[PDB]
């Protein structure tokens, strides 16, 4: 029983009522506030109603702080805009946004060095809020519910400046973020090329993570390209990836759609410590 629209239990279809009405009072300002919507908060908290409501009302307090209705508007700084690595490219085998992360030519400290950790955290809530109005769209393109992203966690790269303690500090802060305010978003996430200080970077960081997201982390091996092919149409996945995909100029990277990052210039820098 997947706790999904058109599958629940009794004991789940009464819990999604009492949940309505007891939430009632926010749901005008939310989006979308239908069955699908408030059963990830319910399913986040294992349908325990006190739980789940808390859950959502801290959510709208977000939404409220962070002025979430208008942040898809937010272009963030240059620094940002240019060296922060990851993007949207391609959709899966069941019609869900692919999101990339590329994590060794991320250079977090010249971007803690370059940029406030509000506007860093704010890039991160603006793409979860891109990928779901990408979901949306989905979803009326394909005629049925998407809700979920597929991610590819590209880790080669990974090494000891990734775990300065300041940017495994600052991720962390993302990371709950995107726990408490983008539950059961998630559908699967693939770790590709990884080395061998990825146990203890995993380590590091999965005190923020949710045991439902840690499910939905498969890490990959050498025939990781294959594994992705299985889930993902090759036309959707940059030559990069193992695809056919590409730039229009041809570039097989797809940099149209994902920052690589890089090395940021000094004269970004507006601090010397952090
Ligand atoms: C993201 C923010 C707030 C600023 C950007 C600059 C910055 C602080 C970068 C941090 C660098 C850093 C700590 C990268 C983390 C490396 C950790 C790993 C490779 C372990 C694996 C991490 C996983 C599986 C988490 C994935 C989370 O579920 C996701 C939301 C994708
Ligand atoms: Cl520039
Ligand atoms: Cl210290
Ligand atoms: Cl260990
Ligand atoms: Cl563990
Ligand atoms: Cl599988
Ligand atoms: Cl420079």
């Amino acid at each position: 029983m997947s706790g999904r629209v058109g599958d629940l239990s009794p004991r789940q279809k009464e819990a999604l009522a009492k949940f309505r009405e007891n939430v009632q009072d926010v749901l005008p300002a939310l989006p979308n506030p239908d069955d699908y919507f408030l059963l990830r908060w319910l399913r986040a908290r294992s349908f325990d109603l006190q739980k789940s409501e808390a859950m959502l009302r801290k959510h709208v307090e977000f939404r409220k702080q962070k002025d979430i209705d208008n942040i898809i508007s937010w272009q963030p700084p240059e620094v940002i805009q240019q060296y922060l690595s990851g993007g949207m490219c391609g959709y899966d085998l069941d019609g869900c946004p692919v999101w990339y992360d590329i994590i060794g030519p991320l250079d977090a400290k010249g971007l803690l060095f370059s940029a406030s950790k509000q506007d860093l955290l704010r890039t991160k809530m603006r793409e979860c809020e891109l990928l779901l109005q990408e979901c949306a769209h989905q979803t009326t393109k394909l005629g049925r519910k998407v809700e979920t992203i597929t991610i590819i966690y590209d880790c080669e790269g990974l090494g000891l400046k990734h775990l300065w303690k300041p940017a495994v500090e600052a991720y962390g802060e993302f990371l709950c973020m995107f726990e408490e305010n983008y539950p059961e978003t998630l559908k699967r996430l693939f770790v590709v090329k990884a080395p061998k200080l990825f146990p203890v970077a995993y380590n590091l960081i999965k005190p923020f993570l949710s045991e439902d997201t840690r499910k939905k982390i498969m890490v990959l091996g050498a025939n990781w390209k294959e594994v992705l092919l299985k889930h993902i149409s090759p036309d959707q996945v940059p030559v990069e990836y193992g695809g056919t995909m590409t730039d229009p100029d041809g570039n097989p990277k797809c940099k149209s759609k994902i920052n690589y990052g890089g090395d940021i210039p000094r004269k970004y820098y507006v601090r010397d410590q952090v």
